[PDB]
């Protein structure tokens, strides 16, 4: 053990001037994310399925064309389900694997298992194809600046498999891929040759995106040790609207209202939270109206709400890394 | 498993025109329940006592008289208590036992054990005698409609024994009939012959009443995955207000105030929720003034409030079931 | 509790003069069991298969034909397997169901699941078809005596489903019917009406047969608190030797060699022993040569050895029960 | 068992009148607490450390100077931790240990471990040095009236050690002293000689103080089985204001506000609540802004808020003990 | 932590010359142990009973007349049983409580709960009134030498309450008093002010006596880390017979045969063994023939076998302490 | 699943003839093992220590020099312990990692921690430095024949770290490296791409070596599901004797004796056995006399016994792999 694992407790942003912001809002394109990153993911992709194989190649192919030095890992594993043993694969994308600290962004890339009702197919556009597509567009839009990284801190993406339950949500029939990965990281020394610190120690903060893409969302501030970065979010939303860099957005319908909760949700942050990781959980209260219906689909997304959030997220990340 | 367990997530009411609502308002009577269903329950009936056996006979012989083909089971079992071993009996009443799905209403029929204090005896008017009687009046007013049932969905009622702690509320000393019954349904194939599904799968939704009977209640919405049905309950209160069918009512004091909660309450629903069954928990917050005191008696109930909620619950059930 | 649960510790045989022993030696026949009770069981009968259902019908219709008032129950339930959910059925046969105490004989009626290897199919002649048939011949030879029963003690038989592991022997994948049934009796009052005692209390002693059918077995004494009854079994072998009633026998190769063991074997008795019930475990050590191989077939059984042990077990039971 | 464990259910306060209230409000001194109880506790005081030992001395000394006949016990124990095995010591201070019923005030007296960041030290002013000094000041201010104790009910204080986690919060890295002490009282008979009642049964109400000192706190009503006593704190606050005995205080921003909370906090009360003890939990929501930073120091505390809260707590305690 | 807790691993006896032995064999009187120490203990003494109270006073009164500086403690506690919560009391007798290391001798002083069959009463003469009486006679016979203790080592006796089960032997209905005391000692620092070592560390070896008093007993050598002192036992038995200091004792019926086991027994050593304490378990294989019968009584003890063992035990203890 | 996990059930050896046996018996050298594999491992080598690191280097180096194409992996992980958190490293050495089936030889390469007593150091000669050198010598002696591997079945070696307990043996203070590695293989799919089979499924037989080196060992047959392979070791021993290829060896005192054992030993095999892997456990009963003392050193080892056992093990391994 040493002292660097407490650095995250004292870390401060580098906020951007109003000329800089302008640039960022101009650096991202909702319509190319729609075409190149999202539409290929709107397919039946439950664990084990052919579409699961397909979504996984798409993701790596998109990261591989970028210019920054990304390092991809495929973490494959076996577990028991209500239908038997099945195989699962998490996807992990890391700049600077050697660095001690990383900021982490994540979502889940599987879609719930369903029968073909009404000759229809479930594809989970908010749940969570869009958040996947948001993580990809961000890495494209900031690619040039991200090269800069050749504070011992950098960035990592995680796309989890097996979040949804197969049959009945339970402590054993849900969260396959994140219950797996959190335990593996708690048992891996980090950095190499370390005697007392694991890879979980290295996670500054986990920002988890889920159920995004519907008009008029409202996000709670969930956690006391993440409260100060939720506030940074509120402020970024505000200066942007004050310069009219957002569309179809009123200050009385803000996304980031400072209002609490208490009654937590089960999601891929629970394995890591139970082990002490600070979490910023970007999920709305309440859930889109189509949650887990065949109508959670492409024609029910609001182009504008998605577009506004890409801008807020991209700013936060740059601010956190001092880029 | 199979495909039918899904249907409950696609399920939608068949809502009532306002004419219908009129018929049903006048089709139940508060004065007949009060004396034929409730007064027989206002007695000492902790598990094992002679009140327990009497209460049990009364419940079953009221159900057995109606025209609909109700099928009764008694589920008797033994558990360890802080006073040593004792005997417990749950009550289950089912229409179309063989149908694959059932909407379920339920409450607890025991009363908590106290010593006689100043020659007063604890009867639990609110906790939960009124929920029992409300359930019994329901099966009467709708007997004619329910009879039709001969979408493979039907109705079921549960009266749990042993909700209350014998000495100190704890995991080991509370919720005796519910913990037992939830593990029993978990292990029982359903429907007969099945090879991969259980009776708990067949539970479309669980409505639990508890601590109903005092005036001015406020009912939080507790759980997201049941929230569409909590909304319905709000519609029903509203309109019936407009149609002048409630009494001593003020939209100031509406029972269903959408606001979110938690939560966070320990009750008979726990062992079922744990295993993946949707729940609709109708217990007020705050509790009544007289909770677990000797004044929880008959003279402290507001006749107008129960009359009102019998109307709301009766409608919900036809609407959920399409009659 | 009460006082009757003690009686089993004070209980003593009523031993048989040698005349009696003669009558009983000639009162059973090995050739009638072999063809009327055994051959119908030599088939593939892993849980869920069609063999399982057939085996089950055969067992019940053999019992149902005899003069003694046997009462049959089928105990059907659902469990999680490494192949997903499946259906299981235990068989229980009881004389004087209401008597407070019962001596219990038992074995497992399923066969282990294998793939067809060189067009051979696994039938488990020793494991445990012969124990089933031995149990069935018993209830025949003594039908006349058992009839007398109308000391509140009587007899019961159990045939467990699901003893064998589906894929890899482990706590979660083995002993499915026994784990389920032991928890069920643990929770059921006995006798009816009781307030402090259970069906497991009523279990005077549990005799489990398994892996019987090859020649030269050796039966360790496993448990102290059943050792007085293991001794009785040694008397019975000895004398019957002296009286020239066994066959192809050598006191060199006596089956019951007093020496101590452990132990240490996982089998259907575990969930019952765990909760305080005396056990008499008649499984050989070492196992047969052909254990879990395809040669565990009919042609490898020694007719003389089973004839011998049917004699020993039949006597024990009259002696334990006083007929 | 006996009947006395029911008394706490029916117990009622003896409300003070207006002449009394001004007496109490003038009887406490904020500057004496500040300089003589509080400043000595603003030191590094994590478990095992010299500051831990100084603090313990300080709390013991100050109680020893008082007239009332407090019985002091140090409850020292041993426990595994993420840094290996360690010794902890709870502080217990009892009037009339023989009395069967006690009202309990509690807090935690350790401070969280941190490395020194840029020459700063964590001293946990709100967390929970202020709560410690409020308990010492109330003992001084009420001393003469406490003498009256010699309704068999007295008062008791607990300073817990090891509340905080060494590395990352979990069930086995936190609440060291309160897990230990709860489980011991549960296994200790009270009053002496009893055969079926424990010391936990004699806890009338556990009032835990935590995270106190910042301006504008708001306290939720956490628990339905203490709600009537929360109500008493609101009435107390309101009448003290109306008499003009509070400083810098607005009825629009009051401390005890009748709003509930769904999703609770882990704290020293869990182990006693899990075993059925009634809790009044005096921790605010939201947490102070300075929570778990080096800025939770002396200069960020609000004098007037703490003096107001002292006066309310003192009144509450006298009315409980009919003094 | 330090180094003295490993001393027990290197500790060697001080063996006695053949003049010394003679003395010891002359120093003990079976007939006064029979009259003064044993006969008062042959009474109904189940937990809670009047005879439990009586046996407990007898024991302390006997220790209090001796001349060495014994320190008595009564450890009273509460636990749940099949019949409810009951109170229990262990008895502890210690020379030199401050010393770091102690040799420990123990047995249980409760007798099993039974109905009065045949107007008869169970008193457990082997189980374990005799071993109690043996521990007392030893302290009398060596009293003078024991004073010598005013290596930091000395001696301690423990008489456990609640060994037997009330209703059905189980992990929760057996071993009350030793499951309790072992956990308490693991959590107590020893010696005072210690940071890393508990009272369990201080136990060199626990010698546990149970079921003694019947002719022709045979004791296994159970444990590899106690094997070397079991051998000392064998040797003491041998030299004594070679000098004819024993009665009715043949070298072909020795008590201490070097022969193994493996299949452990459940008894009061399990709580301490599971936590690493070295155990020498003086229980025979097999159990007396009267085990748990009304015939386990005074007229079935063999005066001579008991007398021989007092001599072997007394020698071992003196040899271990170098006295 | 697939069918191959059944192969190990039907697999049969290819017995060597007499010309072959003399070749093997002459092909191994005890003096080369002694000076080049064994003496370097007689050092303090507890986890975390410099000797731990030297040992690891030594084992890796020696395998690296050999022709066959061993694939080496260091499996380093992190784990809580009685002295805090720590880093451990297992050593794994595989031929043909792709093959689906492997035969596994194993031992532990750490030494127990002790303080120095009178200038002596614990080096664990039998426990388990000798077993480590036997595994290195067999690799040398069979190298040329192992080349033949390129029936899809190869060979694998495991040196476990952290077998021993730091303070006192328990489920959470022992078997650090083998708990870790079992659970990982169970969650890893094999062969690559599989959807329902793990690496554990490919363990044909795990042969664990422990506590080897003393004169006159006797090994029990511990496990019925490996008994046919134990039988092969007896036949091997017997024919090697008859050919006069063993040294100082009597058929009256032979190593593999057909006697069973009831009550097993906790060792590195438990975690694989608990998940259904077949085990041949080569540990003797009784344990060596020098067990866990400073006398388990070089001078107390028996050369001829170890050379005999090498020859038997080498034969056994070739016959498994039809080499
Ligand atoms: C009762 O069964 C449950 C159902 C839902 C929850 S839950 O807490 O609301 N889980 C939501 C997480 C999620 C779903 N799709 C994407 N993310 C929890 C339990
Ligand atoms: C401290 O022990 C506890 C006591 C109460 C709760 S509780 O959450 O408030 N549940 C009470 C449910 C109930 C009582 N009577 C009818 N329904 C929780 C814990
Ligand atoms: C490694 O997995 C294990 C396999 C077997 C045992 S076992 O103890 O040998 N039990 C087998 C019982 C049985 C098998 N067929 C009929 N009865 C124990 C563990
Ligand atoms: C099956 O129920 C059981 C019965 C006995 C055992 S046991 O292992 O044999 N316990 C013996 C301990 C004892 C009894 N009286 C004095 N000491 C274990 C379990
Ligand atoms: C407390 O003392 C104990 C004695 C024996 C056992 S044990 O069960 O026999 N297993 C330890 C085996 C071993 C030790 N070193 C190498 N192998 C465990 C604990
Ligand atoms: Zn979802
Ligand atoms: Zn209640
Ligand atoms: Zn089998
Ligand atoms: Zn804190
Ligand atoms: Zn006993
Ligand atoms: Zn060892």
């Amino acid at each position: 053990a040493s002292a660097w694992p407490e650095e995250k407790n004292y870390h401060q942003p580098a906020i951007l001037n109003s000329s800089a912001l302008r640039q960022i809002a101009e650096g991202t394109s909702i319509s190319e994310m729609w075409q190149n990153d999202l539409q290929p993911l709107l397919i039946e992709r439950y664990p084990g399925s052919p579409g699961s194989y397909a979504a996984r190649q798409h993701i790596m192919q998109r990261i591989q064309r970028l210019q920054a030095d990304w390092v991809l890992e495929i973490d494959t594993f076996l577990s028991q389900t209500p239908y038997g043993y099945r195989s699962f694969s998490n996807i992990i994308s890391t700049l600077n694997p050697t660095a001690k600290r990383h900021l982490v962004l994540a979502c889940h890339y599987d879609s719930k298992y369903f029968s073909h009702w009404n000759n229809r197919v479930f594809v989970g556009a908010t749940d969570s194809a869009v958040p996947c597509a948001m993580m990809l567009e961000l890495a494209r839009a900031l690619d040039k600046k991200l090269l800069s990284l050749k504070p011992d801190l950098s960035l990592q993406l995680i796309f989890f498999d097996g979040e949804e339950a197969f049959l009945h949500w339970s402590p054993q029939d849900s969260l396959y891929g994140s219950r797996h990965l959190a335990a593996k990281m708690a048992s891996t020394p980090h950095p190499p040759g370390a005697r007392g610190t694991s890879q979980l120690h290295g996670m500054d903060l986990l920002v988890l995106l889920d159920l995004i893409g519907a008009p008029n969302p409202t996000f709670p501030n969930f956690f006391p040790n993440s409260a100060r970065w939720f506030e940074r979010l509120q402020a970024i939303e505000h200066e942007l609207h004050e310069l009219g860099l957002l569309k179809d957005h009123s200050l009385e319908g803000r996304y980031f209202q400072n209002y609490s909760y208490g009654g937590v949700i089960q999601d891929d942050h629970i394995p890591f939270l139970r082990r002490g990781v600070p979490v910023l959980h970007l999920i709305p209260s309440p859930f889109p109206e189509v949650w887990h219906t065949m109508d959670d689909n492409e024609e029910n997304l609001d182009e504008s709400t998605i577009d506004n959030l890409n801008k807020i997220l991209q700013v936060f990340v740059l601010e956190y890394l001092h880029l």
